[PDB]
């Protein structure tokens, strides 16, 4: 996240660290069992870090557990990024608490003008490299879909939406991929992909959840 600030250890509970020996991509605990992150974070091996915040010391609230089932959204277009959304089982249940709680899947669209939450372990420049080994958090409002096709022309389907700061320095980055973008205590977006990071004019595109409460729903009921 650039521009961002330290969540604080525990504060966003649904954040899970998607594995693969280090972090790769943030994800949202759903419930017990499922854990949402983009589908470009697919990766085989992926073990969940629950209840994390410094990703490099083991704090005492960590659940890590190795997921048994990933599904990528049948739809699922790498170079558009178009239904840049996964599903992963874990191999058994989180124990959900305080410091690891599932996000609520939205019930309806968010719109524009809506202020969401963003959060994740990624890189914190906008131009250099620095990750934090604590989760951050950025909070940052919906755009238009105007300002989103406009700053991304052809490339924003219904499935995506702009999310942050036209005037840049605000953003997600490398890293957060998978994240969640939660407003309202809904889980609205999941952190897609953006040009650069806090880049002027190029706010970052997320994965509009409320599209895929459906499929997310069917497909967890049926593994
Ligand atoms: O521009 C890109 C891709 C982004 C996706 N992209 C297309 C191409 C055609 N249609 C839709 C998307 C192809 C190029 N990248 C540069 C930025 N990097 S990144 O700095 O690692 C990154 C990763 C995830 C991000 C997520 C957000 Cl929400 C905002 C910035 C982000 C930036 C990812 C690849
Ligand atoms: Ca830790």
């Amino acid at each position: 996240i650039v521009g961002g600030y330290t969540c604080g250890a525990n504060t966003v509970p649904y954040q899970v660290s998607l594995n693969s020996g280090y972090h790769f991509c943030g994800g949202s605990l759903i419930n017990s069992q499922w854990v949402v992150s983009a589908a470009h974070c697919y990766k085989s091996g992926i073990q969940v870090r629950l209840g994390e915040d410094n990703i490099n010391v083991v704090e005492g609230n960590e659940q890590f557990i190795s997921a048994s089932k990933s599904i990528v959204h049948p739809s699922y277009n790498s170079n558009t990024l178009n239904n840049d959304i996964m599903l992963i089982k874990l191999k058994s249940a989180a124990s959900l608490n305080s410091r690891v709680a599932s996000i609520s899947l939205p019930t309806s669209c968010a719109s524009a003008g809506t202020q969401c939450l963003i959060s994740g372990w990624g890189n914190t420049k906008s131009s250099g490299t620095s990750y934090p080994d604590v989760l951050k958090c950025l909070k940052a409002p919906i755009l238009s879909d105007s300002s989103c096709k406009s700053a991304y022309p052809g490339q924003i389907t219904s499935n995506m939406f702009c999310a942050g700061y036209l005037e840049g320095g605000k953003d997600s980055c490398q890293g957060d991929s998978g994240g969640p973008v939660v407003c309202s205590g809904k889980l609205q977006g999941i952190v897609s992909w953006g040009s650069g990071c806090a880049q002027k004019n190029k706010p970052g595109v997320y994965t509009k959840v409320c599209n895929y409460v459906s499929w997310i729903k069917q497909t967890i009921a049926s593994n």
